[PDB]
């Protein structure tokens, strides 16, 4: 669990999901993202090997921003889903995922939650 996630500032400002529902900001990736926890910054996080991107925005999202917290976009279940704090290095959950991802439209039982 993320201990970032207790104190979970966000910042709505110009915050807006794409209707793509998940796409990073540097590359064109559709997967292996990272939304962050505050001002809706999309990144992503390529797995070792990829041929289609995963750049370091999210060090870039540290000298802008600072806020060292994302969720991992393409894990979203009924369930939860799988986060990234950069701030503690280490794959995080959140006790409030849902509120998280509903504030930002993301709806966990909309495919299969209902
Ligand atoms: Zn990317």
């Amino acid at each position: 669990v993320s201990k970032y996630a207790n104190n979970l500032t966000q910042l709505d400002n110009g915050v807006r999901i794409p209707p793509s529902g998940w796409k990073c900001a540097r590359c064109d990736l559709r997967e292996n993202l990272w939304l962050n926890l505050t001002d809706g910054s999309v990144l992503c996080g390529k797995w070792f090997f990829d041929s289609s991107g995963g750049n370091g925005h999210a060090l870039e999202h540290y000298r802008d921003m600072g806020y060292p917290l994302a969720v991992k976009l393409g894990t979203i279940t009924p369930d939860g889903a799988d986060v990234y704090s950069f701030q503690e290095e280490e794959p995080v959950l959140d006790p409030h995922l849902a509120k998280h991802l509903a504030h930002f439209g993301i709806d966990m039982l909309h495919m299969h939650g209902t």
